[PDB]
Order: structure tokens, then C-alpha cells, then sequence
């Protein structure tokens, strides 16, 4: 039954008092256990945890991730609140204060002494140096980037710095013999706080930090006055106009523990106990938030008002969040291998069929795409989110999520609709498709009404066409949420695989990977599900009227299908009809959106330009196509598009995902959250907030 102490990792004698204080505050309340393991630093409280030598250090963004750098893999458990002057947030603002009358603008530093609260923290690193990386001279990641800022600034405080090789990047700290640019609150200069005084007392003229500091000792706006934000514009305003002043944005602080028996369940409750026993001015016989005159910002950040609990799928990449990552990781490639990755576009597959698919992509465009794959279209989605992934196709039930998660969605799939097939493609509205009811005509009892707990086979949960379609109406009569109760039994891959649902699908060939939600699965997608109907495995598929089209009459060659006919197949339509399968446009369940790329909408463009150039060699008239690879191809296995896609197009303007898919569909499907909720969708739920 009992359950162990937190092992709280201090940095300085400072920390341990305090965490003293607090392990004991702790028990004299009766809350659960606390401990103080004592180190030199963040960086070594971090290899602490990572030997189980202890289990949480409240971290910087910029230490978070080195905490998830491979050997370590340590993860933003939780995350402190602070100022805001308003709304209460996990993102601050990263600055540079200087007084008013030195001039200098920001795009003129060298020569000047400038301030650090430390090595590789954002407010004073992270985000400074990158921003003045055009000015640096230093020929990239081959020569250490400590000599460059080292020469770029006369001298200056940086703590954790290598001064024995680099000096001046910690002359201007005043700390004792060894104190001198410790990597802890031993050196008076060390952090935010530290930061301010050693621009205050004139050592320096710029301090890098947080957007509250000014005010955080400057409680009279008078002495306020007497400084300024230097904006990456080139002009200067006031302290508190942070707002439009600032070198970056950047997520919050955060306690971090074990990718693996981080034991996370004692931490959270440790903290919000904590917040709830000495938090904002909750007693007086402690105070969480609170430090000594001597050092600021022990064990937390100094009055911040709490913390959030992480949800557990994210892991530091994500909890930092692309624009952080990239940078960050920027002052680590080279230039060249930066502008490199800039101009490219890396697609990102959802199985092995596929990265086969993008490989030929690759080879065949000359490396101006490349690839990033993984098992599950949630997979890569984050992959964008974290930035090692620019883009891929998604279907309107997963634009829905890439939507939540503050994706946009760029061109559209544009079949060979018909009409007249000249450029128009390009211009083409999308015009859609229709999710049809299909059976065999063999099984004609059989009606829309008559599906209780029939067998049925879906494309995949979380899809328009099969999934969000059918059950949405079927959620409308039954009134009831358990999807897996409705039909006997089901194929729908991505569903709990010791489910219904995942009942009639056979994995791949050799019966491995059952209910993936990807290719493997024999049973995955439009074709996929209209074979597990054709095989008989069950009598209601869920796709589209194309679908059928696509594989009767001799026209998917693979034996399963070869025999096939159109005439075998019937509709069932909302009103008890069944019909041939060709008068789906009045016998269909709905209309669905055409699936759309996405990405960040940062790159929106350029990935824009580029696939346009890829459909010019590899699509509809391909120069190419039959030639030396058909980007729209794939053997009747919809590799990275549908196979029938004459091209992509633009949007009509509907840019924002809601108007891609329309209020409609996404009511549809916020109504379907109230039965169930995905793991990534919550994620972002926290990230975007
Ligand atoms: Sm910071
Ligand atoms: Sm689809």
C-alpha cells in the first residue's frame, strides 16, 4: 500500500534550505513526503534523476529539453503559471533590458557588455544568441558557439560558462573565488533576477530576461522609468510594453521526472498539495513561491501562481512546441544545414507501403522532399507539431483534429471530377464525395434499418466517409454512445484491437498487426473495407460510391476483387431504399470534404509552391507519370493520396479548418466527442489553451 518520497534535486546550498523548510512545512502538515537530494546544477540534477538518484527539478525550457535529449529522457511533468498582468499562462515573454541612454539598438551589441542568467536557459540564451546568430561570425556547430558570443560581447556574466577557455563570458560576474560564474544562485549574477543587478550596478548595459523582472525589484514605476526593452525591430520602448517588445515568446518552466517510473503519481500530488498548503497566500507558515533577499527563484519561479499537470503524451519536443525547437536546435546545425531544411518539405507517411511511396518521391525529386513516417495518422500529426514532419494528406475527420491542433490546411485532393478535365483541376472547386451504405444485393433483407448488430466494416475509426458519417447518425437513433455494441461485430482498425470492432480484421498476410489503423492491415481504407464486405467477412461497408467503381468489372486486377461486379453491390439510402450502386448521388448517407494537406501554416506557402512544382513533373499529366513515377498512383492502395486524384488545389479561400470542412461536419463531430475523446486531440486541448 504506501507509496515513497519525492526526491527534490537542489542546486545550492540556497535550494536546500529552502527545500528544507518546505519538506518540513510538508510533514507538519500531514500531506504527502518530501526529500533533498544536493547537487551543483540544473544540468546534474538532471543525470541525477536520469540514475533514479532522485526524481524531479523544477527546469527551464531550455533545460526541459536537453532533460529529453536521448540518453536522459527526462519529461515536462508539470508546468508553473505566472503574470500575464492579466490571464494566467505557461508562456513568457523573453527580453532585453537596458537603460535608457545607451543607445546602442539591438542589431548593434558587439562591443557591448551584456548580461546572462545562465548557459543555455532561453529568456538569457537560447533565445538571445539565436537572434543575434546573423551577427555572430562563426562558421557554425564545427566551431563552439561559446567563443563566438565570447568574442561578440567586450566580457560578460554568463553562468555555467567555460570561462577557463572562454573568460570573458564570465569576467563580468562578481562571485567569489570559485563562486565566480557557478551555475547556481552561489553566483549573485546567476539567473533573472541575478541577471537584472549585473545590468542595475552598471556591469553590463543589456540583461536578457524575463518580461516581469523590471517589476519583479522595481516596485516604484518611477525607478522603472529609468530603463528600456530593446525590440527586434531596432527601436527602444518601455519596460512595460513587453507585449510588442520582445525577442521571443517561450512556454513555461517546468517540473520534470522519468520517461519511465518517473513516478509522476507522487509528484503531482506533492505539488498540488503544495500549491494548496503554501501557495498564494494560502497560510503564512510557508510560502511556496516566495525566496530569500539573498537569491531569488528557489525550487520554482518566484510568485508563480501554481502549476497545470501535463498530460502524459507529451514529451518535451511537443511541450516546447515547434517554433522553439527549431531555433534551439538551430544553434546547433549548421547554416547551411539550416537554410537547407528551410527550402525542402518532408512528408510524413503512416506506414510501410507508403515510406516506400515517399522514399520514390525522394529519389525521384531530388531529395526536394524527403520523409518521416511512424504507424498512426495521430503519429504524424505531432510529428508536425514537433517539427521533423512538414506535412501529409489527411481526411476531413483527421483535418478536424490537425484543426484542434492549430494546423492549417493548404491544397486540396481535386479528383478527375467531370466536367471539363483542362487546368481546371487547379482552380476546380473541390466538389467532394459521397460516403454511400454498401452491401450485397445478394443480402437484400438487409436495409439501413436493419444493421442492429449486424457485421460491419469500416475504413477506420476517426474517418469521414466510413466512422464519423454513419455512427454520427447512428448516435443520432440510438441515443446511446457504445459504438462497440451496435454491430455484432466490426472492422475498424485504430479501435481497442480486444474489441468488436477490431473483430473481423485480418491483419497483414501473415495475420500480424491486426486493427492497425495503416496498410498493413489488408482491411485499412476504402479499398481495405470494401473487400472486407466482398471477402463477406461482414455485410455493411462503410466508404464511398467510387469505391466499388474502382474494384468491379476487372478493374483492381487483385484476385479478391477480379470477379467483382457492380451489379452485385447495392445502396442503402436513408429512407429504407437500396439502389444499384450508381445512383449514390440519391441514394448516400452524405457528402464528405475532400481530404486536404496540411501543415504549420508558417511554411503554408512554400509547401505550397513546391508540391505544385511536384504535380507539374508527377500527377494528372504527369511529363513523368508513366515514366519515372506517378506521385497520384499506387495499385489500387491509395499511397499518400486517393489514386483517382487528378491534382491539388487551393482552397477557395477556406483556410481555416473549419471552413474547409464546414460548421456542420464539425458540430457532427464535436457532438460524437460527447461518447468519445482521442489522446493527441486533449494534448493539444493543453498546448494551444
Ligand atoms: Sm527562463
Ligand atoms: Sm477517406
Amino acid at each position: 500500500a504506501p507509496r515513497k518520497s519525492v526526491r527534490w534535486c537542489t542546486i545550492s546550498p540556497a535550494e536546500a534550505a529552502k527545500c528544507a523548510k518546505f519538506q518540513r512545512n510538508m510533514k507538519k502538515v500531514r500531506g504527502p513526503s518530501v526529500s533533498c537530494i544536493r547537487k551543483t546544477s540544473s544540468f546534474e540534477c538532471i543525470q541525477a534523476i536520469a540514475a533514479n538518484k532522485a526524481d524531479a527539478v523544477t527546469l527551464d525550457g531550455g533545460l526541459v529539453y536537453e532533460a529529453g535529449l536521448h540518453p536522459y529522457k527526462l519529461r515536462p511533468v508539470a508546468a508553473e503559471v505566472y503574470q500575464t498582468r492579466g490571464k494566467p499562462q505557461t508562456r513568457y515573454y523573453a527580453v532585453a533590458v537596458v537603460k535608457k541612454g545607451s543607445g546602442f539598438q539591438l542589431n548593434q551589441l558587439q562591443g557591448v557588455k551584456s548580461c546572462h542568467t545562465g548557459l543555455g536557459r532561453s529568456a538569457g540564451w537560447n533565445i538571445p544568441i539565436g537572434t543575434l546568430r546573423p551577427y555572430l561570425n562563426w562558421t557554425g556547430p564545427p566551431e563552439p558557439l561559446q567563443k563566438a558570443v565570447a568574442n561578440f560581447f567586450s566580457a560578460s556574466c554568463v553562468p555555467c560558462a567555460d570561462g577557463k577557455q572562454y573568460p570573458n563570458l564570465c569576467r563580468l560576474c562578481a562571485g567569489t573565488e570559485a563562486d565566480k560564474c557557478a551555475c547556481s544562485s552561489q553566483e549573485p549574477y546567476f539567473g533573472y533576477s541575478g541577471a537584472f543587478k549585473c545590468l542595475e550596478n552598471g556591469a553590463g548595459d543589456v540583461a536578457f530576461v524575463k518580461d516581469s523582472t523590471v517589476f519583479e525589484n522595481l516596485p516604484d514605476e518611477a525607478e522603472r522609468d529609468k530603463y528600456e526593452l530593446l525590440c527586434p525591430d531596432n527601436t527602444r520602448k518601455p519596460v512595460d510594453a513587453f507585449k510588442e517588445c520582445h525577442l521571443a515568446r517561450v512556454p513555461s518552466h517546468a517540473v520534470v521526472a522519468r520517461s519511465v517510473d518517473g513516478r509522476e503519481d507522487l509528484i503531482w500530488k506533492l505539488l498540488h498539495r503544495a500549491q494548496e498548503e503554501f501557495g498564494r497566500n494560502k497560510s503564512s507558515a510557508f510560502q511556496l513561491f516566495g525566496s530569500t533577499p539573498g537569491e531569488q527563484d528557489l525550487l520554482f519561479k518566484d510568485s508563480a501562481l501554481g502549476f497545470v499537470r501535463i498530460p502524459s503524451q507529451i514529451d518535451s519536443g511537443l511541450y516546447l512546441g515547434a517554433n522553439y525547437l527549431t531555433a534551439t536546435q538551430n544553434l546547433r546545425e549548421t547554416a547551411a544545414e539550416v537554410a537547407a531544411r528551410r527550402e525542402r518539405v518532408v512528408w510524413c507517411a503512416v506506414g510501410p507501403e507508403e515510406e516506400r511511396k515517399c522514399k520514390q518521391w525522394s529519389d525521384v525529386s531530388n531529395r526536394k522532399v524527403a520523409c518521416a513516417s511512424a504507424s498512426t495518422t495521430e503519429e504524424c500529426i505531432a510529428l508536425v507539431l514537433k517539427g521533423e514532419a512538414d506535412a501529409l494528406n489527411l481526411d476531413g475527420g483527421f483535418i478536424y483534429v490537425a484543426g484542434k491542433c492549430g494546423l492549417v490546411p493548404v491544397l486540396a485532393e481535386n479528383q478527375k471530377s467531370q466536367n471539363s478535365n483542362a487546368p481546371d483541376c487547379v482552380h476546380r472547386p473541390p466538389e467532394g464525395y459521397l460516403a454511400v451504405a454498401v452491401v450485397r444485393k445478394s443480402d437484400a433483407d438487409l436495409t439501413w434499418n436493419s444493421l442492429s448488430g449486424k457485421k460491419s466494416c469500416h475504413t477506420g475509426v476517426g474517418r469521414t466517409a466510413a466512422w464519423n458519417i454513419p455512427m454520427g447518425l447512428l448516435f443520432n437513433q440510438t441515443g446511446s454512445c457504445k459504438f462497440d455494441k451496435f454491430f455484432s461485430q466490426s472492422c475498424a482498425p485504430g479501435a481497442d484491437p480486444q474489441s468488436s470492432l477490431c473483430a473481423l480484421c485480418v491483419g497483414n498476410n501473415e495475420n500480424e498487426n491486426k486493427c492497425m489503423p495503416n496498410s498493413e492491415e489488408r482491411y485499412y481504407g476504402y479499398t481495405g473495407a470494401f473487400r472486407c464486405l466482398a471477402e463477406k467477412a461482414g455485410d455493411v461497408a462503410f466508404v464511398k460510391d467510387v469505391t466499388v467503381l474502382q474494384n468491379t468489372d476487372g478493374k483492381n486486377s487483385e484476385p479478391w476483387a477480379k470477379d467483382l461486379k457492380q451489379e452485385d453491390f447495392e445502396l442503402l439510402c436513408l429512407d429504407g431504399t437500396r439502389k444499384p450502386v450508381a445512383e449514390a448521388e440519391s441514394c448516400h448517407l452524405a457528402r464528405a470534404p475532400n481530404h486536404a494537406v496540411v501543415s504549420q501554416s508558417d511554411r503554408a506557402q512554400h509547401l505550397k509552391k513546391v508540391l505544385f512544382l511536384q504535380q507539374d513533373q508527377f500527377g494528372g499529366n504527369g511529363p513523368d507519370c508513366p515514366g519515372k513515377f506517378c506521385l497520384f498512383k499506387s495499385e489500387t492502395k491509395n499511397l499518400l493520396f486517393n489514386d483517382n486524384t487528378e491534382c491539388l488545389a487551393e482552397l477557395q479561400g477556406k483556410t481555416t479548418y473549419e471552413q474547409y470542412l464546414g460548421s456542420e461536419y464539425v458540430t457532427s463531430i464535436t457532438n460524437l466527442r460527447r461518447c468519445s475523446s482521442s489522446p493527441l486531440l486533449e494534448a493539444c486541448a493543453f498546448l494551444r489553451a
